[PDB]
């Protein structure tokens, strides 16, 4: 890694007593609603939950998930065919890649993406083509040559995005689905930050006409409800794709603890006002700190997620700078670690009170 | 990989007897009827009140558990393991096996495992795009390491074993493992030993190939809290051994998961501290069930002397097919697992899961006798 370094070089600066504001890890400071915790607790009192929670055991959760999805996109899904419980979405992603491919098949993904995407790709022994990004932060789907589309077997995307925090419009997704249909590709959309848009709703490529033919969308309880440690997510979409995922996860796991599935059910019933609150916090943080960084970092307008993506001044190297910045009291994630397209950017995780972020922005300014 | 029809046919049949409301004694699934100790549950419950547990439980967060794990192992085999280098938390062992295979191999590498094994082993091998060589069993139920031809040894990359064994219920001794480790070393292979039923031997203690000289170089052993503590649903286990191997496994799990919930790891630390009297008590229950039912099956099924696990592995009378008998038996009120479901060497065999009280197992034995 590169985060290995910075991680060390931070645990070092800490030892040495340097007061360091850590904004390099997207681990929220916000609490989860209580109801799901109470449900998990009550579950511990029921001994029927001590054995493996098999498929049928996950229905109630998948049913609620189906209702959740339909409740915001108007498209119905059959819980027993187009939904699968995930022990966290990262798990579904990696396993979905194994399920839908064969060694040496070609995968298409952005040149800037969640680090483990490239990893999951190597785990499935897949060749990859990295899609350059548009100036607005989305992968330039038109930058893919005809030959690559013909070779491709899977297209992976994620918006709202990590690390860019970029938002995609329905139009972007229509383009992606269209190309996917046109070239006979599976389209995996990882959507963990669905509930973290600042203004409006997050489009869903699974909500488009005919999506159920090649689209699987990954959702998680981690970001939406701050229950990341409980490891629960859900895959919705193409029954064909899901059946293959289910087969793979079948020889690998037995799902999460029944108690957590029940917590999953309560989680989905969390008042929308609460889920919206979390997003409002990030909106306030993103905007406050962005104004304090103007002239320092070249930031795209903040619209979603816990991340700020900023381009360093000409010349400046993100790894060196990150390190130099650590010694100064602020930990950042070098863009570099999100892919080659990241070289020259830093990612800031708005996981601390506005005050701290304003202070952290003060230092970053000094550091340049 | 076994034909999924084998268990589809049985499930379907059980599904029906249920609807038609028939008295059915289900001994086809190895999930215990025994409760877990209370302490682990309380530990987990208590962690729910701790806000700091709500986030990801990364490597550091798993230390206490691995530390206790290393201690648990040292306390058994008088061999020390560095918790920070030779142990890795697992979200249940199943998960560990599959990902370990991936970490230690490349598509088309050759894997050696018994012609009779836990179904997911073959499946895991497929997920890894691995070729396989199924080792035939000896009369005592252990894989016949002497039947592996030199040429097969030369191209192999991994050897997979499981003792106490599912579905045979066979136990290996130190000699067998010393033999296995020698071959693996001589042919430069990794040696993976899945040991979910370690605490289920009826008399004494189960060996550990990791406990032998030179093991730390090529052995990874997998343990789980599922069978020993009846906590299958909480998904927690641990890998021990080769630092080189585990670093590979750690790298794979790193791009796939974030370990289990911190609260469960604390549940783990507590589970390992369970008085050994309780754990042996569990094995005691299976021993009583295994010997009683086996007495009742004498003449009907030719059983290997029961020595460990919640499993009984009987050979059907010459001429009767296991899947056919299996379906026929469900209609009579007893569900078994057709040997064929565990691989080719399972033809003509049936596995019985001792997961119901002895009186029920006795009734079941009576029906198995009448159906034959």
């Amino acid at each position: 890694s590169v985060f290995l370094v910075v991680d060390e070089a931070k645990r070092k600066a800490r030892e040495r007593g340097v007061g360091l504001i850590d904004l390099s890890i997207g681990s929220t400071d916000l609490p989860p609603p209580e109801a799901p915790l109470k449900a998990l607790a009550e579950a511990l009192n029921d001994p029927t939950t001590y054995g493996y929670c098999l498929k049928s055991c996950t229905l109630p959760f998948l049913e609620e998930a189906a209702r959740w999805y339909e409740g915001r996109y108007g498209v119905g899904l059959d819980p027993r065919r187009e939904a699968l419980a995930l022990i966290g979405s990262q798990e579904g992603l990696a396993h979905l890649l194994l399920a839908l491919t064969e060694p040496e098949d070609l995968l298409l993904l952005p040149e800037v993406a969640y680090p483990s995407y490239f990893g999951a790709a190597r785990v499935a022994s897949l060749r990859t083509f990295l899609i350059p990004l548009r100036e607005d932060g989305l992968a330039d789907l038109k930058a893919v040559p005809e030959g690559v589309w013909r070779e491709a077997k899977v297209l992976l995307l994620n918006y709202p995005n990590n690390p860019t925090g970029a938002v995609a419009d329905w139009g972007y997704f229509e383009e992606a689905l269209g190309l996917a249909r046109k070239h006979g590709l599976w389209l995996i959309h990882d959507n963990p930050y669905v509930d973290q848009v600042y203004e409006g709703e997050a489009p869903s490529p699974l909500a488009l006409p005919g999506a159920k033919e090649r689209v699987v969308e990954l959702f998680s309880l981690s970001k939406s409800y701050n229950l990341a440690g409980f490891r629960l997510g859900f895959a919705l979409g193409s029954e064909e794709a899901l059946a293959r995922l289910e087969r793979v996860k079948g020889v690998i796991d037995f799902n999460q603890y029944a108690g957590v599935l029940r917590m999953g059910v309560e989680a989905l019933k969390t008042p929308k006002e609460v889920v919206r609150g979390y997003a409002r916090v990030y909106r306030e943080r993103a905007l406050g700190m962005a104004e304090a960084l103007k002239g320092v970092l070249s930031l795209l307008p903040p619209r979603a997620t816990m991340y700020l993506w900023g381009r360093l001044p000409e010349g400046v190297d993100d790894l060196e700078f990150g390190l130099r910045l650590v010694e100064r009291g602020v930990a950042l994630a070098p863009g570099r670690g999100f892919g080659p397209g990241g070289k020259g950017f830093v990612r800031i995780a708005l996981v601390r009170p506005l005050e701290e972020l304003l202070e952290a922005a003060k230092r970053i300014r000094e550091a340049l």
